[PDB]
């Protein structure tokens, strides 16, 4: 599809290449102090959190048709959604059988400079790192669920007729592929559980960081956290 | 001297006597079945959360000077303290030897009949009340500590300097008692480590809220929401 090359493009221009993978910070092995952290650990949690949602504010604006939603059901998606993109974006683009971790920038870091910072949840979320690559989802089935885990029904859309013609033709255009391809789905969806209780360990992270308050979370993480608990 | 007994006058008439020691859904065994926790789980976490609000109510007003702060100050130290008075007042009663919490109703219960409602937490309490044990805190000691983690500075307080005083003299009284019987820095070393464990009480109540099985009570949902420093 025209569709599908356009999603396709949108995912790769949103992550880095085997080129541009950023070493500079990695350490194989350094030696933390588990169950506690210091401003630094929380800063860098805080701005991983922050780059993410950069690129995928820009990785959105790329999917055809989401830069014409009204500009408050374009940061309703992108709220209500970050989380779990961050989570499967992290999760596709990591290395689980070396303990590395690849940010959307580039950055590499092991599971043990990401402990302080945050929390078992970067433990869990390489666990559903393994589970993800064993499903073997190529690039383009990716590319189609990680936009349909942003163009879905939320609570306030001002448009959401819009909204579901949208996620129609995002799934018309994954079906399409699954066949072009055949010549997976039942159990990608039986890993969702998992996916779900990740979201909420990053909710209950964030509240932990709040708790402690070694230092603020940024105006818009701290909004995303806080218009995303139902209550 | 006449106030060490006023405190332990408290303590004593705020718990359960052996007599009223109720173990009729004591479960020496389990099998800690179906996992992940239900409604069942959290209303019973909520309802021993709720079985203390009263008593410790009850318990700050007999600490002499108590009644004398301003009202608003009373509900700001009680709603502050109430978390930590409940896991300190659990654990110096509870038996971790035999994973027996015994509820200040009198309600005696197996760690694993309350794992799903508690989470993790009441390992940490547990934990804390092995700690609390091989102190061999003597009863008027106790009674004191847990005066102190009610009478402590707080933000929002009228009148902190009256508060101060009273945790002063309540400091003396203590004190003195553990002279006329080093291990005073270490009855003292355990306010910390409750505060530590008061945090993860917020992060259990957090978590419930977010999963929305069963609404906290109106009491319990305040002081989680006036005690959140943001
Ligand atoms: O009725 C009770 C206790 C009621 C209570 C407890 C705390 C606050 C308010 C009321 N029965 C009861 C009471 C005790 C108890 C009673 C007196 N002392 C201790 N400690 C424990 C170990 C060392 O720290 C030193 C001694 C324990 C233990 C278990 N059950």
């Amino acid at each position: 599809a025209n569709l599908l090359t356009s999603l396709v493009r949108a995912h790769l221009d949103s992550g880095p290449s085997t080129a541009k993978l950023d070493y500079s910070k990695f350490q194989e092995l350094v030696l933390p102090h588990f169950g506690k952290e210091d401003a630094g650990d929380v800063q860098q949690f805080y701005d991983l959190l922050s780059g993410s949602l950069e690129v995928i504010r820009k990785w959105a604006e790329k999917i055809p048709g989401f830069a014409e939603l009204s500009p408050a059901d374009q940061d309703l998606l992108l709220e209500s959604a970050f989380l779990e993109l961050f989570i499967l974006r992290l999760a596709y683009r990591s290395k689980p059988g070396e303990g590395k971790l690849i940010f959307c920038s580039g950055l590499v870091l092991h599971r043990l400079q990401c402990a302080r910072g945050f929390g078992d949840w970067i433990d869990s979320i390489l666990a559903f790192s393994r589970s993800l690559h064993s499903l073997l989802v190529d690039v383009p089935a990716f590319a189609c669920l990680s936009a349909l885990v942003l163009i879905t029904d939320r609570h306030g859309l001002q448009e959401p007729r819009r909204v579901e013609e949208l996620q129609n033709r995002i799934a018309s255009c994954l079906k399409e592929h699954v066949a072009a391809v055949a010549g997976c789905l039942s159990r990608l969806l039986g890993k969702l559980p998992e996916l779900r209780t990740l979201c909420t360990q990053g909710l209950q992270r964030i509240f932990y960081l709040k708790l402690e308050d070694l230092v603020p979370p940024p105006p818009i993480i701290d909004k995303i956290f806080m218009d995303t608990l139902p209550f």
